[PDB]
RNA sequence: CCACCCGAGAUUGAGCUAACAGGUCUGUGAUGCCCUUAGAUGUCCGGGGCUGCACGCGCGCUACACUGACUGGCUCAGCG
């Protein structure tokens, strides 16, 4: 899944799916079988930075695919566990971290984001100069649909100073794409 | 646009709060002066005025009639 070539990608990807798949078959309960197996691809986010970023990017996948299957608590402790690989130095980790987050967005109910909103969005606040800069697309994209599934002023009031503007930026769209 | 083969590579990495004269609009100075039983129209009450009329400068209404005025019938609309 962090294989040069696209296709060895998209082939590890769908290789992930398919195994995932199998593990459905094993056993009575669906949802203790994808316990089993992401306790068999929990480790990987202690090893190797590369092997960091690898688990990262394998958990975005397995994210948007088995959506509620593996059950919503689970899922807020692995976004806990992501803020914690927000901090790393490394920017591959901080992009899957990223993809991460924008894809728990999109996938996670909305009351029980709420609880969610501050840690994971004070872990994007106190990023970096350097990372925020590089990476202000993502913040972009991910300040747009908190401000979509939240309050707008929420978000304003928890966040620093500088993306306050970001903020506005995005709620500047907000009328003209009406 | 999607998928696939070959190919090492069909996209892996680096760089890229500020400006608005596009509009709007009552926040910060231990801010300069002038006034503060000389109330930057002090509240209230009662009664007057706002219309008062020699004359100028001008819009309007009604008329000076006979192609008119008075008296009785007739049949006619549209915006709202």
């Amino acid at each position: 899944t962090k294989e040069v070539s696209v296709g060895a990608r998209k082939n590890a990807f769908a290789l992930l799916v398919e195994m995932g798949h199998a593990f459905l078959r094993f056993g009575s309960n669906q949802e203790e079988a994808l316990q089993c197996y992401l306790v068999l691809i929990y480790p990987g986010l202690v090893g190797a930075v590369t092997m960091v970023s690898c688990s990262i990017l394998a958990l975005t996948h397995l994210l948007f695919e088995f959506k509620g299957l593996m059950g919503t608590s689970t899922v807020e402790q692995l976004l806990e566990n992501v803020c914690l690989l927000l901090a790393s130095r490394t920017r591959d980790v901080v992009k899957s971290a990223l993809g991460f987050i924008k894809v728990a967005v999109t996938v996670m109910d909305v009351a029980h984001l709420a609880k969610h909103v501050q840690l994971v969005m004070e872990a994007i606040g106190k990023l970096s100069d350097d990372m925020r800069r590089h990476f202000r697309m993502k913040l972009r994209n991910l300040f747009t649909k908190f401000i979509r599934k939240f309050g707008f002023e929420l978000v304003k009031r928890l966040l620093p100073e500088e993306y306050h503007r970001v903020l506005v930026n995005i709620r500047k769209a907000e009328a003209r794409a009406k």
